C-alpha cells in the first residue's frame, strides 16, 4: 500500500461523485486509516461516509467556528488514540456566493459576500494547519484544492481571486509546516462536473495533450495521494497541476 | 510633456516622503491636472498637498464607504468640468493590522483583521474601478501598487496574501475597463523606507525585527543588477507616470515591476 | 521628445513593414539620433531607411560573424563622436528555419536548423550586448523583441524553444548591463502580420478576443512605442524583465 | 511495489552518486525491470551498474549521434522482447563546458561550446522521445532533470538558457506524447571567487527550503522521479515536478 499505515484527516465530503470522497476513497485502497470532517447536515454525511471501503470517524467541522478549531486536535486524538499522530491532511473546502461567480457581474459582487468566501477558501487552510500542526507527525502532508488563478476566466471571477489567496497561503503554511517537518502543497485540478461553462470545459480537453474527463475525479484524487505518500518529501509550498497538462498549453 | 492635458485621479496620499505624493508630484510636472483624495483628517491632508507644484481640488473618499464610493464621479465631474473626463487613476492604498504582519505569527493573525487588509488593499481597487470607470477617457489607465507576492517572506505573511489578490483582482478590473478602452496595471515596487520601515530599522518592533526587515533591504540591493534606493521614492513614481502616458498603449492585467530588476534574479 | 538627443543602435531593418522600421520612425519623432544596422544586402537596405522622416548611418553587421562584433563600438563611435556615447540599443533580429517553425513536425527539425535559429534569435543579444556595452552611457537601455514562449502553441515549435534561451540570457545580460548602469528588457508582442492557414487564423482571432483592450495585427506603431518608453528614463527600475505588448492577451484565458 | 512490471530505459549513468544511479536503485526495489544507457566509456558504466539491486542490459547511445537514435527502437525491442513495449523513460543527460558555465564570463563563452550544451542538455530530450514514443506503452512516462532556470545566479550561466529551452521542449514533447498516451515532465532539484559563490549558493538553499536541503543526498529527488514514472501522476504533462525542498516557492 502506497498510504500503509498512514493516519489521514480528510475534510470537505458532501456528495459521492466529490474528489474529496474519492481521495477517501483511494487512500483507503492504499492502506490509510482516516478521520472525516462534516460541516453541516452530519446526518447527511453519514450516509455517504458510509460507501466508503472502510470504518472511519466523522467529526464536526465549521471551518468558520473558533471553538471548533482548536477542540480540532483533542477531538482528533480520542478518535485514533492517547499516542497516535496525524501522517497526513486534506483540506478539500472551497466556497463562493453566486454574486461572487456565475452570472453575476464582477464589479456588482458585494465585500461581505467575497469576504466569506476568502475565509472558507483561503484563510481555511491557514486555520486548518494551526489547530492539526502540534497533532502531526514528521514527514507528514497537508494537501489543499486549486484551480489555476494565474489567468483571468469568464464566470470564475471573485473565486480565481480567492484562489490566489490560497496559494499565497500555502507558501506561508510551508514555512510553520517545515519546523514540524510537515509538507504543504497544493493540487490545481482542471474542470470537475459538479453555456460558458461547456466552452471553458471543452477547451481543457483540446489544450491538454493526454486529454481531460470533467466526469472523472480519481486522477485528481490518486495525485493528492501521491502527495499524501513519501514519494514526493522535497515539494514544499508549491502547486502539482492535475489538469491534463492544459496550464502549459496555449491552443 | 509626459502627461500634458491628462486628468488624474491620485488617492492615498497622507505624507510628503509616500510614494504617492511623488507620483503627483512628477505628474504635474508632466503637464497633467489632479484630483486628489482624502481619508479622514481632510484639513492636515489638504496642507500635505499644498507642498504640490501646482494646485490640485481634495475629494473625501473613504474605500469602505459606500456612499463615498457612490458620490465619485460627481464630485470628481464637478471638480474637473461638465464635459471634461478623467483620463488616469491611482490607487495609492494598502493596509493591513499589525496582527496580519510583522512580529505576529501568521497563524495568530485572527480573520476579522486580514478581511480588513484584503479589503483596504484588494477589493478597493475593484471599488475605485467600478466607481471611476464611467467617467473615464478611451485609452484611459488605472495604476495600482504591488510588492511582488510570487514568493513567501518572513513579516510581510498575510499581506503578501492581500498583494496576491490584489494580482487577480487587476486581471479582473482590466476585462472591466477594457470595455471603456482603459488600462488596468500594476507597479511591484522593491522595498521603501517610510516613516513605520524607519521605526522597525531602529528597533520599535525588536532586535528580531530589525535584522529581518535589514536582511531582506540589503539582499535586494545585492540581487538587482542596476542596484535598489530604499529612501529614493522617485524611479516608482517616474514607472507610475509612463503607465499613465500613450507610451505603453497594449499592456493590461500586467504587472510592471520597479524593484531594479532584483525579482528575475536568485543571487 | 520622449528620446530626445539620445543615440539608439537599431538593428534588423529588412523591410518598411517591420516593428524595427517602426521603432526608428517613431524613435526620430522622439528626437532621437539613430545608427542603424543591415544583414547582406546592404544596397537594398539603404532604400528603405531612405523612408525614415530622419538621416541615420547605415553599418555593415552579420550577427553571426566574430569579426562584425569585434569591429562594432568603433565603427559606432566613428559614426556618431569620438566622444559621444550610446544612449539605446534595440536588438530587433529573430530567425529559424522553417524546419524549425511552421507545418514541419516538432520532432523532423535538425539541431543544426534549431542551432542556426538559437544563435540568431537568442545567443546574438548577449554578443551585441557584449560589443556595445563598453561605448554605453549610464541610465542606458538594451531593448530585444519577444513572442511569450510560457506557454506551447502550435507552428512557433523551435522559434519558443529559441525565445524561452533569450528570455533566460536576458535575465544574464542585465547582470553584465548593470555594472554599466545599463537596463535590459524584452518586449512580448502579440501576432504582427489550408491547414496552417487555419492554425494562424485560429491564433489571431483568439488574440484579439482574449484581449481586454483588443488586437491589432495590422498595426505594429503600438509595440513601437512601448520600446521607446523602454529606452526612455521613464522606465529607470526595470531590468532583466519582459514588457508585454499584447493587449492583455497572456493575462487572460478566454 | 510503486513500479511493478514497469520496463523503464534510464540514461546517463556514470558514477555511483549521480541521481541517474540513486532512480536506476529506487526503480529496482519498486519492481521495475530496466534497460540502460551508456555513452562512451562502457567499461567504467558496467562497473558501476554492477552495484544496483538486479540485472539490466546496457545499451550504447552517444545522443549526438544520429545512427544511434535511429537504431535505439530496435535494440530496446531485442533487451526486453520482441512484442513487449516501454512504460517508462528517464533522461538523465546534462552537459554544458566549463567557458559556457563557473568562473569564464558570460559574455566569453563561444556559440559553439554553447551549442553542444544546448544540443546534449535540451535537444536530446526531444530526440529521445522521438526514437523510443513508437515503442512506449499507452498512459507511460517521459522524466528529464531540471534545474530552476527562471531566475539567473552566477556560475551557472549559459547551463540556465539551456535548462530554460529543456523547459520549451518538455512542453512540446508532451504535445507529441500525448498522442501515444504518453506523460512528459521534468524534476527541478536543488544542488547536489569559484567556491565563494557556490557555497553562498548551497547555504542559502538549506535557509530558504522550509523542510531544508540536503546537497549530499540524491535519494529525495530519485523518489520524486519515481513518483513520476509510476500512475500516481496520471493527469501531469509538460510540467516542472520541484524536489527543491520548497525553496523556488521562499525568498528568504
Ligand atoms: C464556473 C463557476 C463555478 C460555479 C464553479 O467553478 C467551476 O466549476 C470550475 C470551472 C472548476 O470546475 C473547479 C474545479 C475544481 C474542483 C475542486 C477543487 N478545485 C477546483 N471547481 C471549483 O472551483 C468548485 N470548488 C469546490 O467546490 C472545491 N471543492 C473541494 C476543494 C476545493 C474547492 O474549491 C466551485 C467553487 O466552483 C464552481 O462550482
Ligand atoms: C513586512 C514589513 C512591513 C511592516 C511592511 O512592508 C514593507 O515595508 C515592504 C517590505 C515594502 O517596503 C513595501 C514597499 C511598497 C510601498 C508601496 C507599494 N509597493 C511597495 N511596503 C508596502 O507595501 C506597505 N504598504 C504601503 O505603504 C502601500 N502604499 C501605497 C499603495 C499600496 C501599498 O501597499 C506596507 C505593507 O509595508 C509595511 O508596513
Ligand atoms: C508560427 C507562425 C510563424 C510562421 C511565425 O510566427 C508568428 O507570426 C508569431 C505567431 C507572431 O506573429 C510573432 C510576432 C512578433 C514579431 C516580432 C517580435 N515579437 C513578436 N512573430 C515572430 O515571432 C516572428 N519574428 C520576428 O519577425 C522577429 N522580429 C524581430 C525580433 C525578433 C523576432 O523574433 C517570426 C518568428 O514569426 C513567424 O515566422
Ligand atoms: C556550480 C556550477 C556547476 C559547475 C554546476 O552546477 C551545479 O552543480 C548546480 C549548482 C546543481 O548542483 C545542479 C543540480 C541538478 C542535478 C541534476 C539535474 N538537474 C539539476 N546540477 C546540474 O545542473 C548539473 N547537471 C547534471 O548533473 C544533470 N544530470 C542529469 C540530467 C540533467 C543534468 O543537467 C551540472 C550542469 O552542474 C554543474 O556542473
Amino acid at each position: 500500500g502506497l498510504l500503509d499505515g498512514k493516519r489521514i484527516l480528510v475534510s470537505g465530503i458532501i456528495t459521492d461523485s466529490s474528489i474529496a470522497f474519492h481521495i477517501a476513497r483511494v487512500a483507503q485502497e492504499q492502506g490509510a486509516q482516516l478521520v472525516l470532517t462534516g460541516f453541516d447536515r452530519l446526518r447527511l454525511i453519514q450516509r455517504i461516509t458510509d460507501r466508503l471501503p472502510a470504518k472511519a470517524p466523522l467529526l464536526e467541522l465549521d471551518v468558520q467556528n473558533e471553538e471548533h478549531l482548536a477542540s480540532l486536535a483533542g477531538r482528533v486524538t480520542e478518535a485514533i488514540g492517547a499516542g497516535n499522530k496525524l501522517d497526513g491532511v486534506v483540506h478539500a473546502i472551497g466556497f463562493m456566493p453566486q454574486t461572487g461567480m456565475g452570472i453575476n457581474p464582477f464589479f456588482d459582487a458585494p465585500y461581505a459576500d467575497v469576504s466569506k468566501g476568502i475565509h472558507i477558501s483561503a484563510y481555511s487552510y491557514a486555520s486548518m494547519a494551526k489547530a492539526l500542526l502540534p497533532i502531526m507527525n514528521p514527514g507528514g502532508s497537508i494537501v489543499g484544492m486549486d484551480f489555476d488563478p494565474s489567468r483571468a476566466m469568464p464566470a470564475y471571477n471573485w473565486m480565481t481571486v480567492a484562489k490566489s489567496a490560497l496559494e499565497s497561503v500555502n507558501r506561508f503554511v510551508a514555512r510553520e509546516a517545515g519546523k514540524y517537518g510537515v509538507r504543504s502543497n497544493l493540487v490545481a485540478a482542471g474542470p470537475i462536473r459538479t453555456a460558458q461553462i461547456q466552452l471553458l470545459e471543452e477547451g481543457w480537453d483540446q489544450r491538454a495533450p493526454i486529454g481531460w474527463n470533467m466526469k472523472d475525479a480519481t486522477p485528481v484524487a490518486k495525485t493528492v495521494c501521491a502527495l499524501l505518500s513519501d514519494w514526493l518529501p522535497a515539494t514544499t509550498g508549491d502547486i502539482i497541476y492535475a489538469d491534463g497538462g492544459a496550464h502549459t498549453q496555449l491552443l
